[PDB]
């Protein structure tokens, strides 16, 4: 059952939330080098809530990938205007999966990238997020349908610890469907290292 080639990135089935994030027009892709990654468990729409961390990323001069339940309204439009005007290099995508599996996969991505989920479930405020809460990866490639995160910076021990947690859930699972969904998360994590 050997997989015959190495890691080529953690990929998930959500693509860009605006075609204006494309920066490789010939292929229709967004390619960001050494981006920060903002991870949030809710829909982002209020521009005042999103500004602090966007200003911090602009000041750092690095691209930003935002993975949130959705990014819409005034916040989405402000990202679009600033990207088109060349002020910031940003892209936003929906977090993958549904219900409690969406929360678990967003933490999978956090652990891979050394980020911290901004979770309103536990009272965290996006307005107060800082560069230390952002994950990082060597590169992110986004197209209409998918997002790939290559070489997340998370410590190896933490990534293995998460995998070990998922393996324990696989052992305790009571169906093939549930086991296969857990195994898919392990394959995704292995792909991002």
């Amino acid at each position: 059952g050997l997989v015959p080639r190495g890691s080529e990135g953690m990929q998930f089935d959500r693509g860009y939330l605006s075609p204006y994030f494309i920066n490789k027009p010939e292929t229709g892709a967004v390619e960001l080098e050494s981006p920060f990654i903002l991870l949030a468990d809710k829909k982002i729409s209020n521009i005042r809530e999103m500004l602090p961390v966007l200003e911090a990323v602009a000041k750092a001069g690095k691209p930003l990938l935002i993975i949130a339940e959705d990014v819409e309204g005034e916040a989405l439009a402000t990202l679009v205007v600033n990207t088109m005007r060349g002020i910031v290099k940003v892209a936003a995508v929906k977090a993958p999966g549904f219900g409690d599996r969406r929360k678990a996969m967003l933490q999978d991505i956090a652990t891979l990238t050394g980020g911290t989920v901004i979770s309103e479930e536990i009272g965290m405020e996006l307005e107060k997020a800082t560069l230390e809460d952002l994950g990082q990866a060597k590169r992110v490639v986004i197209n209409k349908d998918t997002t790939t995160i290559i070489d997340g910076v998370g410590e190896e021990a933490a990534i293995q610890g998460r995998v070990a947690q998922i393996r324990q859930q696989i052992e305790e699972a009571t169906s093939d469907y549930d086991r296969e969904k857990l195994q898919e998360r392990v394959a995704k994590l292995a792909g991002g290292v």
